Protein backbone atom coordinates (compact mmCIF):
# COMPACT_ATOMS: atom_id res chain seq x y z
CA UNK A 1 0.00 0.00 0.00
CA UNK A 2 1.63 3.21 1.21
CA UNK A 3 4.91 1.39 1.75
CA UNK A 4 4.80 -0.13 -1.72
CA UNK A 5 3.92 3.21 -3.29
CA UNK A 6 6.74 4.96 -1.44
CA UNK A 7 9.20 2.23 -2.41
CA UNK A 8 8.35 2.61 -6.09
CA UNK A 9 8.52 6.39 -5.89
CA UNK A 10 11.93 6.27 -4.21
CA UNK A 11 13.24 3.79 -6.77
CA UNK A 12 11.88 5.92 -9.61
CA UNK A 13 13.78 8.96 -8.38
CA UNK A 14 17.00 6.97 -8.11
CA UNK A 15 16.45 5.34 -11.51
CA UNK A 16 15.67 8.69 -13.10
CA UNK A 17 18.73 10.30 -11.54
CA UNK A 18 20.99 7.53 -12.84
CA UNK A 19 19.25 7.51 -16.22
CA UNK A 20 19.39 11.29 -16.63
CA UNK A 21 23.00 11.45 -15.47
CA UNK A 22 24.09 8.63 -17.76
CA UNK A 23 22.04 10.05 -20.64
CA UNK A 24 23.35 13.60 -20.32
CA UNK A 25 26.85 12.29 -19.67
CA UNK A 26 26.76 10.17 -22.82
CA UNK A 27 25.63 13.19 -24.83
CA UNK A 28 28.69 15.12 -23.64
CA UNK A 29 30.95 12.08 -23.58
CA UNK A 30 34.64 12.95 -22.93
CA UNK A 31 36.74 14.09 -25.89
CA UNK A 32 38.50 10.72 -25.74
CA UNK A 33 35.11 9.05 -25.33
CA UNK A 34 36.99 6.40 -23.38
CA UNK A 35 34.92 6.90 -20.24
CA UNK A 36 31.97 5.94 -22.41
CA UNK A 37 32.82 2.25 -22.08
CA UNK A 38 33.40 2.58 -18.33
CA UNK A 39 30.04 4.29 -17.84
CA UNK A 40 28.22 1.68 -19.92
CA UNK A 41 29.69 -1.09 -17.77
CA UNK A 42 28.65 0.67 -14.57
CA UNK A 43 25.20 1.40 -15.99
CA UNK A 44 24.55 -2.26 -16.73
CA UNK A 45 25.61 -3.27 -13.23
CA UNK A 46 23.47 -0.53 -11.68
CA UNK A 47 20.45 -1.59 -13.72
CA UNK A 48 20.80 -5.20 -12.59
CA UNK A 49 21.34 -4.15 -8.97
CA UNK A 50 18.39 -1.76 -9.06
CA UNK A 51 16.12 -4.39 -10.58
CA UNK A 52 16.86 -6.93 -7.86
CA UNK A 53 16.98 -4.31 -5.11
CA UNK A 54 14.09 -2.21 -6.37
CA UNK A 55 12.19 -5.43 -6.98
CA UNK A 56 12.31 -6.69 -3.40
CA UNK A 57 11.91 -3.13 -2.16
CA UNK A 58 8.83 -2.58 -4.35
CA UNK A 59 8.51 -5.47 -6.80
CA UNK A 60 6.54 -3.06 -8.97
CA UNK A 61 6.36 -3.44 -12.74
CA UNK A 62 7.36 0.20 -13.19
CA UNK A 63 5.86 0.72 -16.63
CA UNK A 64 2.87 2.62 -18.12
CA UNK A 65 2.18 -0.08 -20.70
CA UNK A 66 2.00 -2.74 -18.01
CA UNK A 67 -0.45 -0.74 -15.91
CA UNK A 68 -2.74 -0.44 -18.92
CA UNK A 69 -2.58 -4.18 -19.60
CA UNK A 70 -3.82 -4.88 -16.08
CA UNK A 71 -6.66 -2.42 -16.55
CA UNK A 72 -7.92 -4.42 -19.52
CA UNK A 73 -7.68 -7.60 -17.46
CA UNK A 74 -10.09 -5.91 -15.03
CA UNK A 75 -7.30 -4.80 -12.69
CA UNK A 76 -6.34 -1.15 -12.22
CA UNK A 77 -5.01 -0.17 -8.77
CA UNK A 78 -5.70 3.47 -7.91
CA UNK A 79 -2.33 3.79 -6.18
CA UNK A 80 -0.46 2.38 -9.17
CA UNK A 81 -2.30 4.56 -11.68
CA UNK A 82 -1.87 7.67 -9.54
CA UNK A 83 1.80 6.94 -8.88
CA UNK A 84 2.44 6.20 -12.55
CA UNK A 85 0.93 9.50 -13.68
CA UNK A 86 2.74 11.48 -10.99
CA UNK A 87 5.98 9.56 -11.50
CA UNK A 88 5.95 10.27 -15.22
CA UNK A 89 5.06 13.95 -14.81
CA UNK A 90 7.45 14.55 -11.91
CA UNK A 91 10.07 12.20 -13.29
CA UNK A 92 9.99 13.99 -16.64
CA UNK A 93 10.59 17.44 -15.15
CA UNK A 94 13.09 16.13 -12.63
CA UNK A 95 15.15 14.53 -15.39
CA UNK A 96 14.96 17.65 -17.54
CA UNK A 97 16.06 19.84 -14.64
CA UNK A 98 19.09 17.67 -13.92
CA UNK A 99 20.07 17.58 -17.58
CA UNK A 100 19.73 21.35 -17.87
CA UNK A 101 22.01 21.81 -14.87
CA UNK A 102 24.81 19.97 -16.65
CA UNK A 103 24.08 21.73 -19.93
CA UNK A 104 24.55 24.94 -17.94
CA UNK A 105 27.92 24.98 -19.73
CA UNK A 106 29.13 21.61 -18.45
CA UNK A 107 29.71 18.68 -20.83
CA UNK A 108 26.35 17.18 -21.81
CA UNK A 109 24.74 19.99 -23.80
CA UNK A 110 21.11 19.54 -24.81
CA UNK A 111 20.61 17.48 -27.96
CA UNK A 112 18.21 20.08 -29.35
CA UNK A 113 20.82 22.83 -29.15
CA UNK A 114 23.40 20.53 -30.73
CA UNK A 115 20.79 19.19 -33.16
CA UNK A 116 21.96 15.66 -32.37
CA UNK A 117 18.39 14.54 -31.72
CA UNK A 118 20.00 12.68 -28.82
CA UNK A 119 23.55 11.71 -29.79
CA UNK A 120 23.82 12.32 -33.53
CA UNK A 121 22.32 9.02 -34.64
CA UNK A 122 18.74 8.23 -33.62
CA UNK A 123 15.61 6.99 -35.35
CA UNK A 124 17.68 7.90 -38.41
CA UNK A 125 20.44 5.44 -37.50
CA UNK A 126 21.43 3.87 -40.89
CA UNK A 127 22.53 0.86 -38.84
CA UNK A 128 19.22 -0.62 -40.00
CA UNK A 129 17.23 1.20 -37.31
CA UNK A 130 14.88 2.87 -39.79
CA UNK A 131 11.17 3.18 -39.03
CA UNK A 132 10.55 -0.43 -39.98
CA UNK A 133 13.45 -1.70 -37.88
CA UNK A 134 12.54 0.67 -35.07
CA UNK A 135 8.94 -0.52 -35.15
CA UNK A 136 10.00 -4.12 -34.56
CA UNK A 137 12.50 -3.13 -31.88
CA UNK A 138 10.01 -0.83 -30.16
CA UNK A 139 7.44 -3.62 -30.01
CA UNK A 140 10.03 -6.07 -28.72
CA UNK A 141 11.10 -3.72 -25.96
CA UNK A 142 7.52 -3.11 -24.86
CA UNK A 143 6.52 -6.73 -25.41
CA UNK A 144 9.65 -7.95 -23.64
CA UNK A 145 8.76 -6.06 -20.47
CA UNK A 146 5.18 -7.29 -20.53
CA UNK A 147 6.25 -10.81 -21.43
CA UNK A 148 8.71 -11.06 -18.56
CA UNK A 149 6.42 -9.31 -16.09
CA UNK A 150 3.36 -11.19 -17.30
CA UNK A 151 5.17 -14.48 -16.77
CA UNK A 152 7.06 -13.39 -13.65
CA UNK A 153 3.62 -12.68 -12.21
CA UNK A 154 2.73 -16.37 -12.45
CA UNK A 155 4.62 -18.51 -9.93
CA UNK A 156 7.62 -17.54 -12.07
CA UNK A 157 9.33 -15.37 -9.46
CA UNK A 158 11.32 -17.71 -7.17
CA UNK A 159 13.18 -14.79 -5.56
CA UNK A 160 15.37 -12.39 -7.53
CA UNK A 161 15.26 -14.50 -10.69
CA UNK A 162 12.41 -12.42 -12.07
CA UNK A 163 14.21 -9.03 -11.76
CA UNK A 164 17.60 -10.59 -12.52
CA UNK A 165 16.31 -12.22 -15.70
CA UNK A 166 14.96 -8.93 -17.04
CA UNK A 167 17.89 -6.98 -15.64
CA UNK A 168 20.39 -9.11 -17.54
CA UNK A 169 18.36 -8.90 -20.73
CA UNK A 170 17.64 -5.22 -20.16
CA UNK A 171 21.35 -4.42 -19.97
CA UNK A 172 22.09 -6.40 -23.13
CA UNK A 173 19.28 -4.66 -25.01
CA UNK A 174 20.44 -1.23 -23.87
CA UNK A 175 24.03 -2.14 -24.66
CA UNK A 176 23.14 -2.71 -28.32
CA UNK A 177 20.07 -0.47 -28.51
CA UNK A 178 22.25 2.35 -27.27
CA UNK A 179 24.99 2.31 -29.96
CA UNK A 180 22.31 1.54 -32.51
CA UNK A 181 19.96 4.47 -31.84
CA UNK A 182 21.10 5.58 -28.39
CA UNK A 183 17.77 4.56 -26.92
CA UNK A 184 17.12 6.26 -23.58
CA UNK A 185 15.88 3.68 -21.08
CA UNK A 186 12.22 4.28 -20.28
CA UNK A 187 9.22 6.55 -21.06
CA UNK A 188 10.10 8.82 -18.13
CA UNK A 189 13.43 9.79 -19.65
CA UNK A 190 11.88 10.09 -23.11
CA UNK A 191 9.12 12.35 -21.78
CA UNK A 192 11.62 14.78 -20.27
CA UNK A 193 13.44 15.02 -23.59
CA UNK A 194 10.19 15.30 -25.53
CA UNK A 195 9.07 18.09 -23.23
CA UNK A 196 12.02 20.18 -24.38
CA UNK A 197 13.30 18.48 -27.53
CA UNK A 198 9.80 17.29 -28.39
CA UNK A 199 9.49 20.63 -30.19
CA UNK A 200 6.61 20.82 -32.67
CA UNK A 201 8.97 19.87 -35.49
CA UNK A 202 10.33 17.04 -33.36
CA UNK A 203 6.96 16.59 -31.65
CA UNK A 204 5.75 14.63 -34.67
CA UNK A 205 7.95 11.86 -33.24
CA UNK A 206 5.47 11.70 -30.37
CA UNK A 207 3.43 9.36 -32.57
CA UNK A 208 6.44 7.08 -32.97
CA UNK A 209 6.57 6.86 -29.17
CA UNK A 210 2.86 6.02 -28.91
CA UNK A 211 3.25 2.92 -31.08
CA UNK A 212 5.90 1.35 -28.76
CA UNK A 213 3.72 1.72 -25.67
CA UNK A 214 0.59 0.86 -27.66
CA UNK A 215 2.25 -2.18 -29.21
CA UNK A 216 3.10 -3.53 -25.76
CA UNK A 217 -0.51 -3.07 -24.68
CA UNK A 218 -1.75 -5.06 -27.67
CA UNK A 219 0.49 -7.99 -26.78
CA UNK A 220 -0.51 -7.93 -23.11
CA UNK A 221 -4.15 -7.41 -24.07
CA UNK A 222 -4.20 -10.65 -26.05
CA UNK A 223 -2.57 -12.56 -23.19
CA UNK A 224 -5.12 -11.23 -20.70
CA UNK A 225 -8.00 -12.09 -23.00
CA UNK A 226 -6.75 -15.63 -23.37
CA UNK A 227 -6.42 -16.09 -19.62
CA UNK A 228 -9.91 -14.71 -19.05
CA UNK A 229 -11.23 -17.06 -21.72
CA UNK A 230 -10.00 -20.12 -19.82
CA UNK A 231 -11.32 -18.72 -16.54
Amino acid sequence: MFRKLAAECFGTFWLVFGGCGSAVLAAGFPELGIGFAGVALAFGLTVLTMAFAVGHISGGHFNPAVTIGLWAGGRFPAKEVVGYVIAQVVGGIVAAALLYLIASGKTGFDAAASGFASNGYGEHSPGGYSMLSALVVELVLSAGFLLVIHGATDKFAPAGFAPIAIGLALTLIHLISIPVTNTSVNPARSTAVAIFQGGWALEQLWFFWVVPIVGGIIGGLIYRTLLEKRD
